[PDB]
């Protein structure tokens, strides 16, 4: 307690996710799960033990898998930290991740205040 209904969390938090999706080209590496099979990077899951991406976060909101808002924030940051862990600092993915984190920080704060 506080108790959050899945519908309130979705209503309040989805705009913050949409803000990330709206970033182009910066969201593009983040819209679906990393496929180490396709990209030929079999070490990806050795390095990244808990993968996360926007599609997965959107599904969790959509299907009521978050009980409290910090679980959502933690997944967003997991996505960021996975990308900064794995990718070189000159890479598109890395630079795009840094942009997404700037955008997210701005959106998430007033939302998290309201939700309490
Ligand atoms: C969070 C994503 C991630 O950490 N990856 C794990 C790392 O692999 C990649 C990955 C994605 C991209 C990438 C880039 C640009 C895109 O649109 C503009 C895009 O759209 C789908 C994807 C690039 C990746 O790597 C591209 C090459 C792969 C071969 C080595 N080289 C250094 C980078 C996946």
């Amino acid at each position: 307690k506080k108790i959050f209904k899945p519908e309130e969390l979705r209503q309040a938090l989805m705009p913050t996710l949409e803000a990330l999706y709206r970033q182009d080209p910066e969201s593009l590496p983040f819209r679906q799960p990393v496929d180490p099979q396709l990209l030929g990077i079999p070490d990806y899951f050795d390095i990244v033990k808990n993968p996360m991406d926007l599609s997965t976060i959107k599904r969790k909101l959509d299907t009521g898998q978050y009980q409290e808002p910090w679980q959502y924030v933690d997944d967003v940051w997991l996505m960021f930290n996975n990308a900064w862990l794995y990718n070189r600092k000159t890479s598109r993915v890395y630079k795009f991740c840094s942009k997404l984190a700037e955008v997210f920080e701005q959106e998430i704060d007033p939302v998290m205040q309201s939700l309490g």
